[PDB]
């Protein structure tokens, strides 16, 4: 509807691919090469679906700060033949707050679907499904189970994936630069 939206277009249909595992289907956003990013509550294995295909997992890390605090993040390399658009320079460098930002959602259950989620907090440490949890972005949106994985942009910007929410806020993890350096 106006140029949120665009961004949020764009990165969905170029860097986005359905992956399930045995918790569910989630957005899966491909960030450069065949690395991309999933909740580490998905619980990838040695072999997930990408697109309903039987894919290898080359490599998968569950990212933690440097004090061993969860960030809910996990970086999975896929066996596929094909490469995502390189999208790393969207990616903030630091921490930060940011006003209007649209969730991004593609499965089976939920195809083409943009939420206005507005301005985005700092929010820090959230006990996310009993797990301490550090980087949360929050907003006031009341989001729902079939989310997780969705995708949260700005104009400019892809900021972190959608990993939980209580009913009348949601809450992401945070991307930034440091995490794709290769």
């Amino acid at each position: 509807m106006g140029p949120g939206f665009d961004f949020a277009q764009a990165i969905m249909k170029k860097n986005t691919v359905i992956a399930r595992t045995e918790k569910g289907e989630f957005t899966m956003l491909g960030v450069y090469d065949r690395v991309a990013v999933i909740p580490t509550h998905a619980s990838v294995g040695e072999i997930i679906y990408i697109n309903d295909v039987e894919t290898r997992v080359l490599d998968a890390c569950a990212l933690r700060d440097l004090t061993d605090t969860n960030l809910e993040i996990t970086i999975v390399k896929l066996d596929r033949n094909q490469k995502f658009r390189d999208i790393r320079h969207f990616l903030p460098r630091c921490e930060d707050d940011y006003n209007d930002a649209v969730l991004s959602v593609h499965t089976s259950k939920f195809p083409n679907m943009y939420i206005p989620v507005g301005q985005v907090t700092n929010y820090g440490f959230l006990n996310l499904g009993g797990t301490p949890t550090h980087r949360i972005l929050m907003y006031n949106f009341p989001t729902r189970a079939g989310q997780c994985g969705g995708v949260v942009t700005t104009t400019g910007k892809v900021i972190g994936i959608h990993v939980g929410g209580n009913g009348a806020q949601g809450f992401a993890a945070m991307l930034l630069h440091s995490y794709f350096t290769d």
